[PDB]
């Protein structure tokens, strides 16, 4: 699983669970392609999106439906949701872990990519 | 300004300048109308952007172009941009006003809305 | 003012009002000595806490007592305070702004640092 | 094993190892006393700093040498350390991890408390 998803709730101090996470590819026209999706778990994680085969280099968009996390939990919040936009290269690490923090009004996003 | 954006450079401990900055509104069809672009000045800070009046309800996309940024400054970042995407004005004319701290591998973003 | 400092509401969207910030700087004996205080405007800023000339070399911790804060807006946070320390100006007199985004159990601090 | 602090370098994009973090617990006469230390991992992690026995209630203060860390990189940061300072509670969940993210200006920090 060459692809990690790790969501924090940074009002609750928790894992943002059940959020719901949407990957896209960019397509030869510049669309945005479905390539995988899922919701957290109970520790906010989201993995098996996708195979070594299948993630190939190119552009990949990664949507944290933020909006419906917290209108779940009754608090307003900013975004419709957080977008991470990147591109995947063979020439380094394998393994992509895409960290987010989530606050009503703000949101923060670190890339670790390992071996 | 009822849209501003002032954008930090984590790594110098700075005010990213010249940052290139595209903002979109959602139409009909679900595409992205472009509404307003600049670049950011030296105290990293974008107004000028729009009027209240042309800053209608609707759904806006503000696009920061951190790649180019850090390709100039000779480090290969993550992100092809830092994307904030927001509904604005839906409850009458707001102020707002959206930060973003720049890493290489990492950026925040935290929005300040204020009623005039 | 050389050292300034902008809190920001990240569950509010707003500046952080009414926050206590106390400045110490590091002493001979590794003791925090009191050096200047006050709280956050209603712009979540804080100017006016010492001159250029009185701001000489050395440690300095900035201290923003974020528990007080949230527990006044009905939170029960998980910090104490955040901490920012730094040594300043010891390659001559700089401007310091510490720029602070707030959450309950989570928070970040960039520093902007110029060279008037 | 109820502390735990998981550190990433948002430079590099890469868990931040052999980053020295100490941590001290306040005592009665309001100095901080040294409770646990370590080194970060290859995986940006230190666990095993203390047991459910010692980790009583009280207020704990989590320094991360971030200075040394960039030094060692050759890159010219801000901060002496990143500083985290919080209350122990009883009546609530028992894993503490502290997730820090940093940059050569700017740290985050975000606590995770569960089950």
């Amino acid at each position: 699983c060459p692809l990690m998803v790790k969501v924090l709730d940074a009002v609750r101090g928790s894992p943002a669970i059940n959020v719901a996470v949407h990957v896209f590819r960019k397509a030869a026209d510049d669309t945005w392609e479905p390539f995988a999706s899922g919701k957290t778990s109970e520790s906010g994680e989201l993995h098996g999106l996708t195979t070594e085969e299948e993630f190939v280099e190119g552009i990949y968009k990664v949507e944290i439906d933020t909006k419906s996390y917290w209108k779940a939990l009754g608090i307003s919040p900013f975004h419709e949701h957080a977008e991470v936009v990147f591109t995947a290269n063979d020439s380094g690490p394998r393994r992509y872990t895409i960290y987010a923090e989530l606050s009503p009004y703000s949101y923060s996003t670190t890339a670790v990519v390992t071996n």
